[PDB]
């Protein structure tokens, strides 16, 4: 029943708002008209990036911003809400490069969530910005807050929320609250720094938008799937960093809940997050790139998949080697290493050596040039089917994607996603999600329905044994055990009635 969110960022820098124009793409290349009716009815959320948060600790646009042209491009965006009167256009504040751990205004995120002073002058410059350009909503993209900020972070989130509830009652807009998100981090490395506070940071959000993407690239050692569905054996594991957090756990619980080494694929991020007791599936949202990455330096064997590399990690690109063929975008922005889907389709089509290959455990597509030893990991219509797929099973919130720039002319990989949702004659209830490698663990969120023989006083139960007790099934960590269930540390609850 409830539409399912699809959340699309519309990036645009600086230099292109101060030189917008929608009839030069050697200038824009994605101008706001380039989003058509069509386009805007399939979306439900575009976040406008980004803004970011400046020395006096408020939110604020790049100061370099010509403000009449800013508002303009912004106005373009809230005008397509005559073609959909469900859209909200939100605004983004942070991103990888405002906000990252070396970021150049990552101070101004740590002090701004620092103290209720700070919070609250923070939190009201967000509202501010909103009714002031005329967005719908705020969304946090701070990659990423560490362990020893998150209270800050969390408090400065609900007292926003605070702020968005009277801004809503004030304007009368019950059909269409003014809302707060984040980007969240779609793998455990990042993810352990608020794990074991995920309850209170999803609290006050209408989404958590999962980042679940760029989990492969230059920085590591061998070549993976960014967006893998499930994991492929025959690829890369990862250390889980989550059975580290500071959860109070024990021993039995940490290991059911975090198996290690695992695959870092987007069912992990999900299954992570619903672990997580007070994590309402309804909130997790699924990001999806529309962009892929793409490697040099690549052997064969398995179409360049899980090979060593050579493609350079450093930012920015450290020369004009623009490696990857037939990328004419990546000359334009001088950076071989990622493709945008709209290009890769122009890849495959023209002359230039590319294979596309299909992985089916992790359900993504993959190019594979031979000659020159290249792989690009991506996206696709045919990925989405599954993602969709699971996004419906999971009972998730939605979709969202970086980013609309990124989408064909036409806008296929939007239009997919809208199908697979919204269509009625779209049926994928026979779609196979194959035998890749689901993540298997267990938390306290996440129980599943069991039954079991109750509990009898007296019994002496061995290793093993499961029974029912005040609502829950109980299973003795070891034998033999007398001990009611939850009144000791012999018991493990390991499923609900
Ligand atoms: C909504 N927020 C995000 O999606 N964030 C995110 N993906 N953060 C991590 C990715 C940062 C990215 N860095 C690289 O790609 C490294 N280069 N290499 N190899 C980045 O900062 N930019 C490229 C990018 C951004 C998003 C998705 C894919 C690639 C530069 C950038 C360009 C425009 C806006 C923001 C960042
Ligand atoms: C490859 C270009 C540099 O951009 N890198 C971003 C980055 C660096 C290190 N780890 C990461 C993990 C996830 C996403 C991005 C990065």
């Amino acid at each position: 029943s409830t539409r399912k969110a699809v959340i699309g960022y519309y990036f645009i820098p600086t230099n292109q708002i101060n030189n917008y124009t929608e009839t030069d793409t050697s200038v824009v290349p994605f101008p706001v008209s380039n989003i058509t009716p069509a386009k805007a009815k399939q979306l439900t959320h575009i976040n406008f990036s980004f803004l970011d948060i400046n020395s006096n600790l408020e939110c604020a646009w790049d100061p370099a911003t010509n403000d009449a042209k800013a508002r303009d491009v912004v106005n373009r965006l809230t005008a397509l809400k005559a073609h959909n009167p469900s859209l909200r256009i939100m605004f983004s504040i942070g991103g990888w490069y405002y906000s990252n751990d070396l970021g150049v205004s990552h101070a101004n995120y740590v002090n701004a969530v620092k103290t209720p002073a700070a919070r609250t002058k923070f939190a009201q410059s967000c509202v501010r910005i909103m009714k002031d350009y005329g967005f719908d909503g705020v969304d946090i993209d701070w990659e990423y807050p560490q362990a020893a900020e998150v209270d800050g972070f969390i408090a400065a989130l609900q007292e926003i929320r605070t702020l968005l509830n009277q801004q809503t009652i004030a304007d009368g807009r019950q059909a269409l609250p003014y809302q707060l998100t984040i980007a969240g981090a779609g793998g455990a490395f990042f993810l352990s720094r608020y794990y074991s506070k995920l309850a209170q940071i999803v609290a006050p959000l209408d989404y958590i938008n999962l980042m679940t993407y760029d989990l492969a690239g230059p920085w590591e050692k061998i070549t993976n799937h960014q967006a893998a569905l499930f994991g492929d054996a025959a690829g890369p594991t990862f250390y889980n960093a989550l059975r580290e957090a500071n959860l109070g756990w024990s021993w039995e619980e940490l290991t059911r809940a975090f198996p290690s080494p695992f695959s870092l694929t987007v069912d992990a991020a999900v299954q992570q997050h619903l672990m997580m007791e007070g994590v309402p599936s309804a909130k997790i949202v699924m990001g999806v790139p529309f962009y892929g990455r793409a490697f040099k330096g690549v052997s064969g064997g398995n179409g360049g998949q899980y090979s060593s590399h050579s493609t350079p990690g450093e930012d920015p690109y450290p020369n004009a080697d623009y490696w990857l063929v037939g990328c004419d975008e990546c000359v334009r922005d001088k950076d071989p290493r990622i493709a945008s889907y709209r290009q890769l389709e122009q890849m495959l089509q023209g002359n230039y050596g590319y294979q596309r290959l299909w992985n089916d455990k992790t359900k993504t597509p993959y190019l594979y040039h031979a000659q020159n030893g290249l792989f690009v990991t991506y996206d696709d219509a045919e990925s989405f089917k599954y993602k969709a797929k699971y996004i419906k099973q999971q009972q998730l919130g939605g979709v969202m994607f970086w980013h609309l720039g990124q989408d064909n002319r036409n806008g296929d990989l939007l239009a997919a996603l809208d199908r697979y949702f919204n269509a009625a004659d779209y049926d994928d209830s026979q779609l196979d999600m194959g035998t890749g490698l689901r993540y298997t663990g267990v938390g306290p969120g996440n129980l599943p329905i069991m039954t079991a023989p109750a509990y009898v006083p007296g019994t002496t139960y061995a290793q093993g044994a499961l029974v029912s007790y005040q609502g829950y099934v109980w299973q003795t960590k070891w034998g033999y055990i007398t001990s009611a269930p939850g009144s000791d540390s012999a018991w493990l609850k390991v499923g609900r009635l």
